[PDB]
């Protein structure tokens, strides 16, 4: 399991440690820079807009209130626009940690790390650390707690013997991925079933093909298509008679997820983790 952020409260500030390492951070920072796309999110759920001085301009259709914030890169980090934004915290998530000891070496620089083994622990974790920065833990429980209704709404009406599948298009390739994965929360968070629970752990996932589709003859198909940032579409790379004979294709449930929010993975964001939960329950009603 990820390791959790822990706080514990000195005063002006607070003594932060989370699976990366350790960080002073003050209360109320007044010039953040973030490079997790969800926790820019949880930023404006919060009302914090005016706390942020970076983001990774080079932004998704629902982030666009940040779009004339300084751009601190694409998600390609520029070293020198942060150091001359002068900020007292950077956040990042999965993607940056490769950048840790460059970004530590700036400012205290807190990671919101998502757990694919236990996402809503570390999604909770993440905007309530958050939260206690601010001293708004009473509104990120609020806020929490609609999410968790939210996850039950759409559990209430998932049926118990259907089974779906996710894919990744990219260029040509098809990519399986299952519990316990990047795209995980369709079956650990949400409770629909896999056609097969054991693909192997890893960013990448498993390499397929319509004829493996079709042996597995998924009752839904979930697609994050990458292409969606051209020319081929997963469509057309499903467009042939193996796919044709699924149950998912017979039904018209090849569902095409939005990849702004899932490859581009917002958990962490109050109101895009929502509105995932939403396009999910929305495909299986």
């Amino acid at each position: 399991a990820m390791l959790p952020i822990s706080m514990s409260d000195e005063g002006d500030s607070f003594l932060v440690k989370d699976s990366l390492g350790e960080n002073k951070i003050p209360k109320n920072p007044s010039k953040v820079v973030i490079l997790d796309l969800g926790i820019l999110d949880t930023f404006d759920a919060l009302k914090l807009n005016d706390k942020v001085v970076g983001v990774p301009a080079k932004l998704p259709k629902y982030l666009q209130q940040f779009k004339n914030k300084p751009s601190v890169g694409g998600v390609q980090v520029d070293f020198e626009a942060i150091n001359a934004l002068k900020p007292d915290l950077i956040i990042i998530s999965g993607r940056q940690s490769k950048f840790y000891d460059k970004l530590k070496e700036i400012a205290p620089t807190l990671f919101v790390g998502l757990d694919n083994a236990n996402f809503l622990s570390s999604f909770e974790n993440n905007v309530l650390s958050v939260a206690k920065l601010y001293g708004l833990e009473k509104e990120a429980l609020e806020k929490i707690s609609d999410i968790k209704n939210e996850i039950e709404k759409a559990k209430s009406i998932v049926d118990e013997d259907k089974k779906a599948l996710i894919i990744l298009t990219n260029s040509n390739k098809i990519s399986a991925f299952g519990p316990q994965s990047r795209f995980g929360i369709i079956h650990d968070v949400l409770g629909i079933n896999a056609v097969d629970e054991n693909i192997k752990v890893g960013t990448a996932g498993k390499s397929i093909n319509s004829e493996f589709i079709l042996e597995k003859n998924p009752d839904y198909i979930f697609v994050v298509d990458r292409n969606v940032i051209n020319k081929e579409r997963a469509q057309g790379i499903l467009d042939n008679a193996l796919v044709a004979k699924t149950k998912a294709a017979q039904n018209k449930k090849i569902i095409y997820l939005d990849p702004e929010y899932w490859f581009l993975a917002s958990g962490n964001g109050l109101e895009s983790l929502k509105t995932m939960i939403l396009e999910i329950k929305n495909a299986v009603k």
